[PDB]
């Protein structure tokens, strides 16, 4: 991996730790849409993301540069905010967890 790249991997490996499981939970796997029942899931998230995803395509190389990966990342997040209500709780676990995304993004080796 770049540099830069080295960086991402290790707010992944963060994003993933155990420090932030309270609120990085839901985000682990791909929304189950069917066992959480929420069947309009699909009609409105039409590029699903979650952290498994971004793990396995950053240990597949896919990501070429810090850029591809945040908006990977930030994709997640939106999504959660689409579809469900601003004062969900799931809600506030993904403001939570893209405030660790962020600021440390933001220290992003030049
Ligand atoms: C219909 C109630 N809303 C939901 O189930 C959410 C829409 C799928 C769902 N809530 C949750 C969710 C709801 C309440 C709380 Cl306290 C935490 C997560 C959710 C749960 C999961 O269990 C494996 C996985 C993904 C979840 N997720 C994400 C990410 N974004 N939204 C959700
Ligand atoms: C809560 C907003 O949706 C994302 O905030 C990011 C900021 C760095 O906390
Ligand atoms: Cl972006």
């Amino acid at each position: 991996l770049s540099e830069q790249l080295k960086h991402c991997n290790g707010i992944l490996k963060e994003l993933l730790s155990k420090k932030h499981a309270a609120y990085a939970w839901p985000f682990y796997k791909p929304v189950d849409a069917s066992a959480l029942g929420v069947h309009d899931y699909h009609d409105i998230i039409k590029h699903p993301m979650d952290l498994s995803t971004v793990k396995r395509k950053m240990e597949n190389r896919d990501y070429r540069d810090a850029q591809e990966f945040a908006a990977d990342v930030r994709l997640m997040f939106s999504n959660c905010y689409k579809y469900n209500p601003p004062d969900h709780d799931v809600v506030a676990m993904a403001r939570k967890l893209q405030d660790v995304f962020e600021f440390r993004y933001a220290k992003m080796p030049d």
